[PDB]
């Protein structure tokens, strides 16, 4: 069985699941609907193109380690995944909401309710990856997805681990992207877990106004490492001082003062 960009999806795959559309791209994976034949229970299908040497050999990925590991209802469950030479796939929990890069295009900013509902679905996925001393490096609008409940309701869920790792020691990697990164990644000084707050904080930020705290013109990377969050008029005018003072302390410079997860939590705008 061969897709229309030329996977040849592994037969204990297509013997389970019947593979449909696609319904998600990214740099490194194409993401499928796909049906669990025995139950008619929908799955995401995602395939992941590995990187090629010279000779026969692929490189070695890391997602699978971190992805085994998370269980928690606002991550993404990994449900099962198949190794071949040329690519990796991943039978994971579907999301029918899509993701929110693109509700945030659809519906421009959010109501301060559901902003801090977000933002309290996200900070729990946090709290629980940083009470495992793993950091995510990636978090961002096209990596959280949308999930709709029965009701009409929705709550965030985070994937895409292709740049999560364990904590032991500052990291040094620079990675991410510019919108969202924290500066001690910039700065190159050592970073942790709390990079993932910082991104939060720029997320949360977008979420209230519908563009984000830097935005430059160079200029956007001295703007992170100086960390001034302006709320420009008349954009933020009606939002609440509270809102404002918990985006102001994610987005502290400094690391030992910025909130953890458990302190976003703890904070009266999420409660
Ligand atoms: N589990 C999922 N359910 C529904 N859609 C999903 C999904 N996992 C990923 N997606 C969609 O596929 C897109 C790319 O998947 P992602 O895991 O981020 O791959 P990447 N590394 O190439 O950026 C996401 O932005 C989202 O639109
Ligand atoms: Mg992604």
């Amino acid at each position: 069985e061969v897709s229309e960009e030329g996977f040849q999806i592994p037969a204990t795959i297509t013997e389970r699941y019947k593979v449909g559309r696609t319904i998600g791209d990214g740099n490194f994976a194409v993401v499928k609907e796909c049906v669990e034949r025995s139950t008619a229970r929908e799955y995401a299908l995602k395939i992941i193109k590995k990187s090629k040497c010279r000779g026969k050999e692929h490189m070695i990925q890391n997602e699978v380690s971190i992805l085994r590991r998370v269980k928690h209802p606002n991550i993404v469950l990994l449900i099962e995944e198949m190794d071949v030479p040329t690519e990796l796939y991943l039978v994971m929990e579907l999301v029918k909401g899509g993701d929110l890069f693109d509700a945030i295009t659809s519906t421009n900013k959010y109501t301060e309710r559901d902003a801090s509902g977000m933002l309290y679905n996200l900070a729990s996925a946090i709290k629980y990856l940083h009470s495992l001393n793993i950091v995510h490096r990636d978090i961002k609008p096209e990596n959280l997805l949308v999930y709709e409940h029965q009701d009409g309701s929705k709550s965030l869920k985070l994937g895409d681990f292709g740049l999560a790792t364990i904590v032991d020691g500052p990291l040094y990697t620079v990675c991410g992207t510019p919108t969202y990164v924290a500066p001690e990644i910039i700065a190159e000084t050592g970073y942790g877990l709390k990079v993932d707050i910082w991104a939060a904080g720029v997320i949360t930020y977008i979420l209230l106004c519908g563009f984000p705290p830097f935005r430059g013109s160079e200029v956007l990377f001295d703007q992170i490492l100086m960390g001034q969050v302006d709320f420009p008029s008349p954009y933020w005018d009606n939002v609440s001082d509270s809102a404002k003072e918990l985006i102001t302390m994610m987005l502290l410079v400094d690391v030992d003062q910025r909130f953890s997860a458990v302190q976003v939590l703890e904070h009266p705008w999420v409660n």
